[PDB]
């Protein structure tokens, strides 16, 4: 499958792509990504190495949640409109 969603996918790759300081997130490499509403919420689980480097990757994507929100940007305009989100696993799949 692909659709759109593989769209989405290689959008925020194109940003990757001489964005995101220092590359790192291009190892991420995303194998759900949720996609809320269609360009809302994007919940990237990401799957970089083995989640040895998530925390650069993860850590990354915080700072280039800037150019992603800007990838539904260029569609879209509005705060509660596009957003990238970042995750690792459902934040953590149980309680505590």
């Amino acid at each position: 499958k692909e659709r759109l969603e593989n769209d989405i996918i290689r959008l925020i790759n194109r940003t990757v792509i001489h964005e995101i300081y220092n590359e790192t997130v291009k190892t991420g490499h995303v194998t759900h990504v949720k996609l809320s509403d269609d360009l809302l919420h994007v919940t990237v689980y990401l799957d970089c190495y083995n989640r040895e480097q998530i925390d650069r990757v993860v850590g990354a994507f915080n700072q280039a949640k800037g150019v992603f929100s800007r990838v539904l940007a260029h569609n879209l305009y509005l705060a509660k409109a596009v957003q990238i989100h970042f995750v690792k696993d459902k934040a953590i799949d149980n309680a505590m």
